[PDB]
């Protein structure tokens, strides 16, 4: 029986103001560095174990032992995500009927029939960059975010955000912006019931409610029209689980939607940013990253089957989500009285954070090299141990989307390198901004076009 050490307390708050901080995955991650693959973090109210070792983590993702958790983080955005997918308890009835009933709607098959769509948009970016004159730069996350974004409410409801048109955000996307920084700032608050936060109050329930009547009026909209689209909004619409006969309502549907469009914002435009960060921070793997793009992508859109023949950029965007993965953070609670790694005995109920980041520097896992960008090291899934890897979660509770975020990814990322010679003109200094998820904040890059028409 081990000890667990814990960071620095502060009186009766115990470690809370450790978040009270811009940056606090970062800030977690340098406690995990200083105190080793398991810290003790307290909260009024609130005991929780930080894992960052693959040894405790394969425990943790047993799951005849351990299930999700809401984080503290989750609960808050359950306040406008509902029950959706992931927010919502295994335990609850629309987490198995809309599980059952999504899945189809996110296999890999079902990439085929998105396709086209996410092409429409790509092809939209890259005509940007084209038509960018000779002393501009490209805002990377800003695009990234237009990108993905569009992408997932055209695949989701065949609504064109049309985000290259504008600068303004929408007004869904103002509102659940504001949603989530409500959210964040309220993690941060030593004395949250301070009148000082009624405003922020206030404003949080004004945006659940756009949030709730603009997605409203999109299903209903869409059955009063009848038109049978080939997008997750029509699958909701027509599908039956399997095991309860029962459709989703439209309350979920709403619910999911809102999860989706929370999903395929920052969250995954995250991903293309990093990735294009590591890239030319690395010119040799962007060369073969290159190298590749321009010899699979013969054509002048890409189709459904070249993009899976894209496997360096595949495994480039792996090692992107191995250092930067942007969920950084999920929870897990004990179903039963157990003993973690031998040493440490937990309670039935006692809960767990897997620090995924730091999950991803585990020297034991990937060697002495971990801060370096290779993406060599996904050459075989089979070497990497079990529980080593993983920014999409674990298990049943394991991201839904991740065929659509990587397909979407590979597809833009490859038509980037096929389009674009890339420099990095200001010698960008890393700068993570936190919300709930991870952005090179400030990220610029020019970007030389090779003249390959569309
Ligand atoms: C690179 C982009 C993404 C990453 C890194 C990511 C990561 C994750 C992670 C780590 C979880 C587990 C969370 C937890 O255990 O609390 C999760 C769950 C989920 N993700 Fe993603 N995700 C991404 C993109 C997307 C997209 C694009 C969608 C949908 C369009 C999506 C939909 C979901 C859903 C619905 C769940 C809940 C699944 C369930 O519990 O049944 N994700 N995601
Ligand atoms: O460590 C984290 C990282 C954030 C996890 C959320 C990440 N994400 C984003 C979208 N979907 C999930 N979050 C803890 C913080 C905390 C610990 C103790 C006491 C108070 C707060 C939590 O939210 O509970």
């Amino acid at each position: 029986i081990k000890e667990m050490p814990q960071p620095k307390t502060f009186g009766e708050l115990k470690n809370l103001p450790l978040l009270n901080t811009d940056k606090p995955v970062q800030a977690l991650m340098k406690i995990a560095d200083e105190l080793g693959e398991i810290f003790k973090f307290e909260a009024p109210g609130r005991v929780t174990r930080y894992l960052s070792s693959q040894r405790l983590i394969k425990e943790a993702c047993d799951e005849s032992r351990f299930d999700k958790n809401l984080s503290q983080a989750l609960k808050f955005v359950r306040d406008f995500a509902g029950d959706g997918l992931g927010t919502s308890w295994t335990h609850e009835k629309n987490w198995k009927k809309a599980h059952n009933i999504l899945l189809p709607s996110f296999s890999q098959q079902a990439m085929k029939g998105y396709h086209a769509m996410m092409v429409d948009i790509a092809v939209q970016l890259v005509q940007k960059w084209e038509r960018l004159n000779a002393d501009e730069h490209i805002e990377v996350p800003e695009d990234m975010t237009r990108l993905t974004l569009d992408t997932i409410g055209l695949c989701g409801f065949n609504y064109r955000f049309n985000s290259f048109y504008r600068d303004q955000p929408h007004p869904f996307i103002t509102s659940m912006v504001r949603a989530l920084d409500e959210v964040m700032n309220k993690l941060q608050r030593a004395n949250p019931d301070d009148p000082a936060y009624d405003e922020n109050k206030r404003q949080f329930q004004e945006d659940i409610k756009v949030m709730n009547d603009l997605v409203d009026k999109i299903i209903a909209d869409r059955k009063a029209s009848g038109e049978q689209s080939d997008d997750l909004l029509t699958h909701m619409l027509n599908g039956k689980d399997p095991e309860t006969g029962e459709p989703l309502d439209d309350e979920n549907i709403r619910y999911q939607i809102i999860t989706f469009l929370i999903a395929g914002h920052e969250v995954t435009s995250g991903l293309l940013s990093f990735a294009l960060y590591f890239l030319v921070k690395n010119p040799h793997v962007l060369q073969k990253a290159a190298e590749e793009a321009a010899r699979v992508l013969v054509d002048p859109v890409p189709s459904y089957k070249q993009v899976k023949q894209l496997k360096y950029v595949g495994m480039v965007l792996n090692e992107a989500l191995r250092l930067w993965p942007t969920v950084p953070a999920f929870s897990l609670y004990a179903k039963e009285d157990t003993v973690l790694g031998g040493e440490y005995p937990l309670e039935k109920g006692d809960e767990l954070m897997v620090l995924i980041p730091q999950l991803h520097r585990d020297k034991t896992i990937w060697g002495d090299d971990v801060e370096e960008f290779r993406p060599e090291r996904f050459e075989n899934p089979s070497a990497i141990p079990q529980h080593a890897f993983k920014p999409f979660g674990n298990g049943q509770r394991a991201c839904i989307g991740q065929q659509f975020a990587l397909h979407e990814a590979t597809l833009v990322l490859g038509m980037m390198l096929k389009h674009f010679d890339f420099e990095d003109h200001t010698n960008y200094e890393l700068d993570i901004k936190e919300t709930l998820t991870l952005k090179p904040e400030g990220f610029v890059v020019k970007a030389k076009s090779k003249k390959i028409p569309l």
